[PDB]
């Protein structure tokens, strides 16, 4: 039983990278899978902000050795294993290469009875960012439809295929007016990577722009367990399915 | 006389899509408006947006300057209004963990473009790394851009308690974005400063607020700022205002530098001449 890992990225701050990671895992676990989701946005935490979680300890206690990794593991809705990130712990977003292998290595004492691992990343082209693009299995990419994102995405793209050896990415559209503004953006993004760089992209489908995701942000529980027959739930359900169905 | 001071503002906030750069680059045109000789450098060092949110095209970069292929004159392009952009790169690693040396070799760099200078707004990126510490440190006012969610206010606290607790920095100002009701922008500060008040020494200056206002999503499709696409916008109009606010913080006149306890060197304002 080998793990399927999932890294949410996409480079350009604010497109929806940690709303797509904690309801993609939930989506997840609706589907039966038992999740786990990891926040890497190791110095801004925002996986417990949105779902009202109130560590009382983090990955911080684990870089400083005050305590192991299991004993930071929380519970979310469905189920759901968090991992979370500190908030305002400077040293935890310049981590050495052998604080982040050590980290990811650790995964491997709480691997048991999992099925899926998605990671939410930080914003921007990082370190930590790239370490644990790199270490997922699949790459999923959030972009939404503005220059800068578009621009963002690109510019994430074209240094993980060229720097870190990276070939295969899934696309995601998030805050779509309709499901055609994906597949329109997800063209600009093909002609560009098609003239020149030698990757494949993968198309995932939208999240639909939904008012139900600004209500769930205020009262930190998640669009799809607060609104579960809303648009962007439903959308985050077509997700999970196409998610569940690929080869691990 | 003999000395011109010059305003440093860093925009920054820790949280990704605040809107960091729409205000960076309409608060400069803005100060250009009003007469003002306005510089804007793109400090999201590996994802550059400013020049993308103008529909600017740029041959040289950043990127250039600190790699030793060219100064930081030959990168300066005429934005709108007679704002000269500083764009940073895209894409390009190599920038997004420059030492402490290189940071300060492209601060210093800015020593030899001053003249004929009122104003430099910094665009820092997301999150609450190196570049974005050294640029907001590289500051004299640091404005923090917040919007009315919990991970907007999670961040941003958590900006202010790093610089507070890791570099002794006491004073910031808050501009809201993305309101929604007139009394918004007020009522976030007030949320922020209870967190700040209750746990922090830190001294929050509200500066002012941003609405939410659609010809912003028109502007950024156009690749043109709203300040300049959508002049009488409630968003431009609420540009306009903050930077009325921001001209009206005092320089000091002739700023020619002082001495301080158990500082070895002279200390003084950012000027030029
Ligand atoms: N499908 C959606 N419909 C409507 N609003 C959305 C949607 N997805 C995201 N948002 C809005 O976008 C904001 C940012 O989402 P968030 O998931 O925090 O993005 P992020 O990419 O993780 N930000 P950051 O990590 O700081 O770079 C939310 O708080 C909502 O206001
Ligand atoms: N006042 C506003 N009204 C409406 N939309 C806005 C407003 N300000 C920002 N936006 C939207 O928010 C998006 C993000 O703005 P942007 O200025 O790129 O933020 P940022 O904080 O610089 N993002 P990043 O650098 O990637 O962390 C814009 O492209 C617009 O869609
Ligand atoms: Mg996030
Ligand atoms: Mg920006």
């Amino acid at each position: 039983h080998p793990v399927q890992v999932i890294a949410v990225t996409g480079g350009k701050g604010g497109v929806g990278k940690t709303n797509v990671s904690v309801n993609l895992a939930l989506a997840l676990a609706d589907l039966g899978r038992r999740v786990m989701l990891l926040d890497a946005d190791l110095g801004l935490a925002n996986v417990d902000v949105l779902l009202g979680l109130t560590p009382k300890r983090t990955l911080a206690d684990v870089i400083e050795g005050r305590c192991e990794l299991r004993d930071v593991l929380l519970l979310g809705p469905g189920g759901v294993r968090i991992v979370p990130a500190a908030s305002g712990t400077q040293s935890m977003v310049h981590l050495s290469p052998m604080q982040h292998a050590g980290l990811i290595q650790a995964f491997s004492d709480i691997s048991d009875n999992l099925d899926v691992l998605v990671v939410d990343t930080a914003a921007g082209i990082g370190d930590s960012v790239v370490s644990f693009v790199r270490a997922a299995q699949e790459v999923l990419l959030v972009v939404c439809d503005e220059p800068t994102s578009i621009t963002d995405a690109y510019a994430l793209i074209k240094l993980l295929n060229r720097d870190h050896g990276m070939t295969r990415f899934r696309v995601l559209a998030n805050m779509a007016h309709s499901p055609q503004e994906g597949r329109n953006l997800f063209a600009k993004l093909t002609k560009v990577t098609d003239r020149f760089l030698d990757v494949a992209l993968q198309y995932v489908g939208v999240i639909p722009y939904d008012e139900s995701v600004r209500k769930a942000v205020q009262k930190q529980r998640a669009v799809y367990e607060a609104f579960p027959r809303s648009k962007a739930s439903l959308a985050f359900k077509a997700v999970a399915q196409k998610v569940d169905s690929w080869p691990l």
